């Protein structure tokens, strides 16, 4: 199960389709507890924080099944993936701990990279990538929009010759701006809106909000 | 904030309206991790367990503001309300522990009653005379259980009486809670402590009772 | 898997509990204590997180013992509410992530209170969940009434057992901790209905006893 | 509350003393659920994972009081402080959300720096540190042993002229090798032993184990 041709990277071949959130589907912010610093700026909730956690649990189970009994090197793309990545590795460990079928291989080995995208150029702040040579690698990203970040990071990783490369992203946007790259383990498919909350930011703001929400015309102005 | 006329009980007067879940609107069970004993029987998830939790956090916040600084007696109607009740008391305690404005009264005093048509079995209610009482119920359908118990509780002379219920069904008129998580369509739900002949309580999400479920578990 | 009725209360074949030595405690000032409890809590015998870590292991032991079997778990209200809710969360999660699949639910829950119809427990595997065993009187007497209905098997899960001077003391089958003989409050444990919502297991202090007697 | 002379960095001046764990005081591993990959190696548990969580809640409350009202920039020292830092920011956000207060300022601003120490040399992998000029900065670290890493990193951060600089560390060791640096928000004071578990590693092993254990002889030999 862990094996996968390197050329399938970014194709999402053989993936389990993500949960589909239809266009214009939102919950009211007023039905949730919204902290004061966020209250003026949040109107519509796309993904309740608890719904995110439920979905991440299923993804972790899918990931556990793929890499069962294999060494798994998981890369957190900082800053955005922090929340998703921390949830995923907590579930991977717990699943492994309670599994009725045991292994002497740890559930994962964690790695961190900082990607700064300019759409154009991609900056990388990370340790040497040669460590990934011959490893099963799982890249964790918060959201895929155009696909640029993961495509060019993907080429830089293929150069060191990993054993396999897969992508986990919490959300994928349905957008005409996409280069067609898709993830292998995807939480949700959403319409083309800018989201905030649950680590998603807008100019470094709103990461601590517990739910995934849509901007607000209001908020774009005060924080642009 | 805590005072309120006893005859307002069951009217939902001045409440914050619940989250409205439109008819025929569900998540696909295949998008969630479903345990093997439930796999064959769950197809439509009405309320993900996380959505439940997020909503209960908000109700606990509304409850905390309603009884702030007041002695609050909360009654759990067993067995169905235990998961919501347990979630609610956990948020109440945490909200009070992290509050700026401090207090010497505990966040709640807990009490338990059970079901028998079923009615509540509640060992000597005279301890509720002159107390602020909050009754916690898993779901309100016809409103019979809460109406019948509410009359018996009124008889001991509580200081106030309010209802928290996770879900209220839209069914043909009717008793309403004060702190209500969700308004849903008139369907039978299982999971998250909701049962169908004692089955499905431990499933983590709120699902619609399927045909397969009904046929397998019908008494 | 399931066992002789006469072994009830003996803890026969059990895994001994974590043994907390006499006079061993944490300082309450190292923890966050809410204002209603702060005047009264000084010594923490069991941090709430240690209770949760230990309940995880007991739930795993219970999962193993009843694997594949229909398990009816009885919660002795009100004190056992915290422990029982922890236990059933873990039992369900362990089953859900096991992957070593089973069609029976992880448990069927049941509730009893202190001063009902036990007939439903005839021919059932029963686990009685109790918050703490002190003299053992509560579980001895309840056990005799449950034995009268003819359960298939009976075992006891108790979060704590006190070390008393009593001989032939009732022992549980899945026990979290052995502690010194002192009154404890917090984590659902009470003193005249006070302190249940505090997050940690504390020793009842003199101030607490005098204030809440 | 949040102001403090830059010269006091590393002195733990005016701090709330940590929980003191006496020498040779531990829990037995058999009383906990230990996953198959760790089972042969864990004997002694110094700090159950749940005791860590309860302690970090108190430390989060202390931090919350210290920076109440101000903009707090908290830096996660990768990789070891990942789990501590994640717990910390969860608590800070939850504390603020439930507070009587109605702040308009977010509970924190997150930042990540990977440090690699050689006792010597210190490699700093991060985004530009000059964004911390005139900010209240809290450095989050997993454990202070010699104090070398935080002394050297402290000097590199003083060069951008932060408004204040404090240190949160989950554990500090009672050692002979220490240069005397001590943290301002410290969870525990422990005897001088190597610890693994709860993100603490021994050559990149054991991070996912849920409890803080002492490195055993079986672990050393196996992972030396
Ligand atoms: O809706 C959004 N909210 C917050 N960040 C986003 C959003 N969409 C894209 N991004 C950011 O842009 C990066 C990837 O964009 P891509 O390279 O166009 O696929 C993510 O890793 C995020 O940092
Ligand atoms: O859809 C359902 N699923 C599970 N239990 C239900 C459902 N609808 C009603 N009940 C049970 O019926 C009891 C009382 O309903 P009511 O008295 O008609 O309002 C509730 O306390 C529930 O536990
Ligand atoms: O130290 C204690 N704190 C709180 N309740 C206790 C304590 N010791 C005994 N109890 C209560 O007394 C009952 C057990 O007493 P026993 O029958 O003497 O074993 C339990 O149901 C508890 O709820
Ligand atoms: O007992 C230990 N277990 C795991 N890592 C440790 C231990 N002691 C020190 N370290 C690592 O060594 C780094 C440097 O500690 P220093 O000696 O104070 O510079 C810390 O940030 C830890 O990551």
């Amino acid at each position: 199960m862990a094996s996968k041709p390197i050329e399938d990277y970014g194709k999402g071949k053989g993936r389990i389709e993500p949960m589909y959130i239809p266009d214009n589907t939102f919950y009211n912010a007023d039905d949730f507890l919204v902290p004061p610093h966020c209250k003026p700026y949040i109107d519509k909730i796309l993904l309740p924080g608890g719904l995110v956690k439920d979905r991440v649990e299923k993804l972790a189970y899918d990931i556990h099944r793929t890499y069962f009994g294999e060494e798994l090197h998981i890369i957190c793309i900082l800053k955005g993936s922090r929340g998703f990545f921390n949830l995923l590795i907590d579930y991977l460990a717990t699943i492994q701990k309670y599994s009725g079928r045991e292994s002497s291989v740890p559930p994962f080995f964690e790695h961190y990279v900082r990607l700064k995208s300019y759409q154009g150029q991609l900056t990388v702040l990370s340790d040497d990538l040669s460590i990934f040579r011959d490893k099963h690698v799982l890249i964790v990203e918060d959201i895929v929009d155009t696909g640029f970040t993961l495509t060019e990071f993907g080429e830089r990783l293929k150069a060191v010759g990993p054993k396999s490369m897969r992508i986990a992203t919490l959300v994928e946007k349905r957008t005409d701006r996409s280069n067609s790259l898709k993830g292998d383990f995807v939480g949700f498919s959403i319409e083309d809106v800018w989201i905030v909350g649950c680590c998603y930011d807008f100019n470094e703001m709103f990461r601590d909000f517990d739910h995934v929400a849509v901007l607000s015309d209001a908020a774009r102005k005060k924080f642009e």
